[PDB]
């Protein structure tokens, strides 16, 4: 991932913003976890998308005046003492090389800069990234910053740049797609490794261990999200994360997981039989889902209404359910299939972007993940691919992952130590 | 960990609080990570220590009036929709069973309870757990709550119960020490597994993968802290976490890691030769550090001033450094050893409790971690044990971990595939 | 009053609001009175006019997006315990039937809806009913709400819908006029009852009781405002409410009062001799006022500047005063007549709507209430009618109430038990 | 009520407050009702009890320093314009005469007095009347005042004087009791008036009108609380206020109402048969309730725990219910009797004062109000007397009200036009 990518993102962002306005983005800090410990730092995707900087506590500013456009970074100064504890923070020159932003100055001059901007330069329009997902959320640095601006500069108009950046993230470039592909690749390897080691009478976490191992030893530092490794009746809980039950012989195992490469996410659901063999009933239910996957993936092309995806998924899932006698009428389905089939994928696993009235266009990456959940039969199945919308159709980024009942049983037979 | 342990914690806590006072503790929730994702929930250690409840969103209350003492829990009501996404939350009866608290009610009655406590019952003294580590920190649910109490009940005196509970956590019971013991035990297995798989020309993270595997397969859901796996020059950064450099032949490998069992933490530092053989120079520096370990461990017993540990450590390290020729005078040491030698250990890896004027006493668990860091030689060494203070001395909780140069070289010969 | 009425109110309201905006109205709750008691709940007239709902604590919401328009109500869930104290609150179905609003959901989902509205749907323009009559007023739930919106969604623009709804309330429909007519009708009955029971040497409140009785026994739950029942010198205080003096023989009695029907208000002032016979002097002053009432009512018609009413009232009052000898020049009138002659009438007694530059138009209901107040003679007289502005003139909604000196003396002779 | 009464109230209050402290009480103002209308002003009882001033917008201040004690009143200055609308506000001399407070100054000097108090005199301890009954209540003038003091004078300790005054109000003097007696007297007259006019096939409000009439024409300006006039099944809803149903022949009618004299409250519940005859079944239930009344009133005397009243009430209601076969065991009572039997009475209807661990003492006025409510039989009966606790027993303040079934049937036969 090279500076040119980020520079172009800024060009595009610039074109969405009014003239005579300033925009500020904050890298953020890792939140407190417990005692003196903090959580692992997670780069703010919008900030990162715009600056290419993956470190805390940097600040980015974009001034738009007349025909001019001025971008600036504020980084930390070096601290010889802290370097013996945590290593060196990004340097002036590194920051410029990475971000492609020419003007890189220090945080200690941010306050004075604020003073000039809002007084000397009579700026009237400020944009911040105002992501606020909860009505009763608690105050964040950003919101606090907005409150401050409101009090010192009550005449300044505040706008939200969040939506502006999200709508750009919706359309992936080729190098973005390449990284996702790599993430998927490693996820496949992880899954295959699970398939090669799975057996009955084995703890769910013993299997999770194998997936984690494959990712870790290939250099992947993070997962896309928390691994779902659910066997038997547990696969009925959508985001089951306990992963601490014993896998019974005859149990189906649902995997929902993904590696993360350079801050891009893969997202795969995969269901297989623990003992290497699908039961007659499991084979039925699995193929109904798998149909819904193929059918739904099929209709993907520019011009299609996003809402059509789940509509079709529900149609196909209902036909399969009837055929098999699980239900009589379409309405009963919500008892066995109670989520949406698709979501954007990118810098975030449930990537950003509006869905309302969304129409599919070239460049979008979305997931397709139909599933069926039968509590009384202790069967949970979900199968999920990551699809790229192309110029005149789609490309299945995760097609290399074998999905057919025959292919799975065969693979576990050749490769699984204890089958 | 059985409810009697938490009931007793509450009994001791009660004795530290004034009469005519109410205390409230909050379980909290997982902080925002990115987009719709949150971090993994980490039980608030104080809240956990007092209630034994490891779920979010619960509230605890302790009324102390006259001769009375009334404990209450507020839990979430069940939600048939969310149960299909995340599973059931603790039930009315389970909470009672776990915490030993008799009166358990629901959150939707918390507000009305507030109104009565502060109006009808004329309560004037409220205690909150006010952990505030940063002067320019951002507002938290608790601080917000205090603010609200200040505005609605200005006459109510607010006190901080944080210090009360930390001082209790300083003294571990037998059942506490048993869990720490288990945590160390797995850590050991982890380390051994690293020792048996290590070789030259191998990625740091490849070795981390092996440690992670051992823990995960044994059911351990979390680490104590972010594993440090630093080779050659990298061992010189105290909290080096990149774990993404190649291990050179002749390199030394510094491990600083620990498993966590039922929320209690192990914390071990271990240093070994990648190729299974210490070089002369390395053997020297190692033993110097080893000595400091045994020496400083030696003097541990109730009555000893905490400050004394680091004094002795510095003294013994300096002597080793002189004899070897690394330094001339004691003052130069700080160039090669620039941290404390000890810290409390417990529900937090850097456990709670004041250090100022601290004297050791039966019941404390602490670490001893002398090290030497020689930048110009690309040598970093740290050796760390978890010591328990007994009634007339100490007990080294991690004595089973082999430390001698001979023991290590011998072990890697017998067990390491590629030596 | 049927749902079509309110439905049309909302259609009109919609046409005054910009596109891409949301509007929220709160029913409110009764204010604290003393100890655990609250005042009688008074439906917020704007909220009522829009929803047709007379209960507390409901919330109304109107989204205007693209060509779409979505109306939603939030109501209280039923509570089997409270139903034993206060009775059932409006039900899901009743609310729909009354308001004509199809979507009716519960308050416990209001917060989540807020989150979605202001995050997911990127709403930028919010309208609230911001009636704020006092510069140093105290914070209200609505202002507290705006403050919250401002802190969480600093980019959101806040508009005031109060003016929008008031201007709609200014033009009454036929159904509205009818209700006003009913309210006036009862007021008449109440007045006649007073006339038939009045005598000298009687407590002002004794007469009040007779008027209250007529209204209550006729089903009327509330008065328009606080009954004014002023005898002798007391009629000189414009809003005299004590109502606790003894009516002297020879005293005139000024009645200012009005029944309220279905939340619409009547408003009538009526003066008469306690002993059933006007004195010469009283006949003079009464006729001066009655002249102003007729003359000022006479000029009412679409096109007329509202400011003209009081100009003419003054003119005519001064004419009567000159003729009788009370004053020499027009300027002296302010000593005897010191209020406006007219105000709007409707869901509020001093109904809403601007007066600056106002021109009369069909549909408006206004009052005409000239008076004279002569302190040194202990005479205070006011006669007030409720006028409807019609297509080409006016209609006196209270013409049935007899006003002539001879008509009153005669009525009291025939009907007053002690004359 | 003469000034000496309020003067003694302040003397007692003074003895409950620490030395070196200042106390401020606010008269308040009438809250906004609708548009330009405000609710009727209701003197804040604590303020009233301390000052004897029933006007709004006054401020009272008590300085306690060394051996000194300085009381001050701040009143409004006269406004010649407003006097023509609302009348004269309390004058400098009237204020002194009414309150017994010697130093009376004007509001326009309140602010400067605040400065001197909190700067020049170094006052550290401030008491306010901090009644706050709702955890999520809205900011009040007093809370805003507190907040202000907190911002300008952060060192100043704020205490709540509410409890202090409430405990004084709990013990009534002889002149207080007299007034309550008067309120009760009128209430009785009003009830009898209702008995004399009640018949079947008559609107509930038609009866309420009769009760209001008696009160109004006797000079009573306010009701204790909202008249409850519940017939048939409606008597089942404890605070039924609609009062708009038709009384069916055979219906029992439940009155719960009370006159207010000079701010003191009566509170009576009276049940009778609409047609003048108790049915067998009604006679049964009525007598059970009336027993509970006599029995519970009986045990009242200094030394008796307040909690005993309800315990005995339940005990005696159960016996009656068993005897009649309405229930089998005591537990079933909650189905038909679901409230407390007693509450303090005074300047408030549910008068102030703590109940927890309360022991009855001479001077206390409390109500006794057993009831039975049978939904399936459409029968709701409550009977309530106001009791005074005397030196060695109790005095029934409302004994003159006839309660026996024969007494009532007789009274209605004698006096009721239509029986
Ligand atoms: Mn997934
Ligand atoms: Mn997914
Ligand atoms: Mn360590
Ligand atoms: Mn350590
Ligand atoms: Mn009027
Ligand atoms: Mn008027
Ligand atoms: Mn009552
Ligand atoms: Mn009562």
């Amino acid at each position: 991932m090279k500076s040119k990518f980020f520079a172009q993102n800024r060009e595009r962002l610039v074109n969405t913003l009014p003239d005579e306005s300033i925009t500020i983005l904050f890298a953020g800090q890792a939140p407190h976890m417990s005692a003196d410990a903090h959580y692992k730092f997670v780069p703010n995707r919008n900030f990162y998308y715009v600056t290419g900087i993956d470190e805390p506590n940097v600040i980015f500013m974009l001034k738009k005046f007349g025909n001019s456009v001025e971008e600036t970074l504020f980084i930390e100064k070096s601290d010889p003492v802290m370097e013996k504890w945590v290593g060196k923070t990004v340097s002036n020159e590194e920051a410029e090389k990475i971000s492609g932003i020419k003007k890189v100055i220090y945080l200690d001059s941010f306050e004075k800069t604020m003073s000039n901007i809002f007084f000397t330069e009579n700026v009237k329009h400020l944009y911040l990234d105002l992501e606020c997902r909860e009505w009763k959320g608690t105050e964040t640095k950003t919101l606090a910053f907005a409150k401050h601006v409101r009090e010192q500069y009550p005449h300044v108009t505040i706008g939200n740049v969040y939506p502006n950046i999200c709508e750009l993230r919706v359309f992936k470039t080729d190098e973005e797609i390449e990284i996702i592909k790599e993430a998927i690749a490693v996820t496949k390897d992880g899954i295959y490794n699970v398939l090669k080691h799975a057996k009955a009478d084995m703890m769910e976490y013993e299997l999770e261990a194998q997936f984690d191992f494959t990712l870790k030893s290939s250099g992947i530092k993070h997962h896309a999200f928390n691994t779902i490794l659910a066997s038997g009746k547990n696969a009925t809980v959508l985001h089951y994360e306990d992963n601490d039950a014993q896998i019974q012989n005859g149990d189906l195992v649902l995997l929902d997981l993904g590696a993360q490469k350079d801050y891009y996410n893969a997202d795969i659901s995969y269901t297989f039989p623990a003992n290497g063999t699908f039961s007659s009933r499991q084979k039925q239910i699995y193929n109904i889902v798998l149909n819904a996957l193929k059918e739904t993936t099929e209709i993907i092309k520019p011009g299609l209404k996003f809402a059509a995806l789940n509509e079709h998924a529900k149609k196909v899932l209902a036909e399969g359910c009837k055929a098999v006698g699980l239900i009589q009428e379409d309405e009963e389905l919500s008892k066995y299939y109670y989520h949406g089939v698709s979501h954007f994928l990118g810098l975030d696993t449930h990537d950003v972007g509006t869905y309302k009235d969304r129409v599919l266009e070239e460049g979008m990456v979305i997931t397709i993940e139909p599933g069926l959940y039968i509590e009384e039969e202790s069967i949970g199945i979900r199968i999920e691919d990551d699809i790229l919308v192309t110029k005149d159709g789609h490309e299945n980024l995760s097609k290399d992952i074998i999905r057919e009942v025959e292919e799975i049983e065969e693979f576990m037979r050749e490769n699984n130590v204890n089958v």
